[PDB]
């Protein structure tokens, strides 16, 4: 068979978009390199989660992942910036503030650097929602509502700073914490929410708004360094068509998937996010202290592109 063979891992399972588009990559990683390549997936947190992959990726060894902007942020605290509830109004601007701004850049060669890992491609993961046992109304009925949260300290912040009593578990572990009610809830964005049958074991949908998910195709160096320059190119140009793909199986899973929750029996509720947002503006003030000037910077440059 081929020469290079590559092992890609993921959290996501095999129903979800990320995974449609990371197959995508697979085949046009084999087509383009006349067979050369061959990438195996491993979906669904075969390998362990989203931080032991990275990890991985900068040991050299796992050659490719997904993470998104702001998971850097258990590195390089300043990336929280990407994840910071309600900061981010839309994709286009969490996609410029990552490579068209001086913070920006800075942080992808810190990546590079320290990491030991490239970012291929900047693809949409959508924006996260809230599901849930009771109906959310208003920011009131987060008040201890028992919500999942992934291991990640800004889903954690969400959840306290709304009242909610915030429960850390891997992806893999929801779906039944849902379905025997050891949470009240969860939280992820509309196509997650399909590929993983939550709404099968929630009655309920409210739509938060509350943190937007980029995700990135990232590679180690380590296996940069074992292609050859002309299949550095091949994998460069698969990442590249495979985000933009991944972007539109996002955008249009969120233009139509409110409609189909319904239609399966799901009440979907929208709460006034006014109280959501000032309920979470305390915490960019914990962002700013923690992470000083370069924080200062990276809320400026936000704000600057989200005026365009
Ligand atoms: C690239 C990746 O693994 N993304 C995963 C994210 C991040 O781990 C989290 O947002 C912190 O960055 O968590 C999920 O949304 C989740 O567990 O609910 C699953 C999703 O597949």
């Amino acid at each position: 068979g081929a020469d290079y063979d590559l092992k890609f891992g993921m959290v996501a399972g095999p129903s979800s978009n990320e995974y449609k588009a990371v197959e995508f990559f697979a085949k046009e990683v084999k087509e383009k390199s006349n067979g050369k390549i061959d990438v195996a997936i491993f979906p669904s947190s075969q390998l362990g989660d989203d931080r032991v992959m990275i990890k991985q990726l900068k040991d050299g060894a796992l050659d490719f992942t997904l993470g998104e902007s702001a998971r850097f942020q258990i590195y390089f605290p300043e990336a929280e910036v990407f994840a910071l509830p309600y900061m981010i109004p839309n994709f286009e601007t969490s996609k410029k503030a990552l490579l068209d701004t001086k913070f920006g850049q800075g942080l992808l060669k810190k990546i590079d650097k320290e990491l030991n890992v490239q970012v291929l491609s900047v693809a949409y993961n959508g924006t996260r929602q809230t599901t849930s046992n009771r109906a959310i109304n208003s920011i009131e009925d987060m008040k201890g509502l028992k919500l999942r949260v992934p291991n990640a300290a800004t889903n954690l912040a969400y959840a306290k700073y709304v009242g909610a009593a915030p429960t850390p578990m891997a992806f893999s572990e929801v779906y039944l914490a849902l379905q025997t009610n050891s949470v009240d809830g969860q939280e992820n964005p509309l196509p997650t929410i399909q590929a993983q049958k939550f709404y099968e074991v929630q009655k309920y949908l409210a739509l938060t708004n509350h943190i937007l998910n980029d995700q990135l195709y990232l590679i180690s160096n380590d296996t940069l360094a074992d292609l050859p320059e002309d299949l550095q190119k091949v994998v460069k140009d698969a990442a590249a068509k495979a985000a933009e793909y991944h972007t539109k199986l996002f955008v249009d899973g969120e233009n139509s998937l409110v409609e189909f929750f319904k239609s399966q029996g799901v009440t979907v509720t929208q709460p006034d996010l006014k109280p959501f947002k000032a309920a979470l503006t305390p915490y960019y003030d914990e962002y700013l202290k923690k992470n000083g000037e370069v924080g200062k910077m990276a809320i400026e440059e936000i704000s600057n592109l989200a005026k365009l």
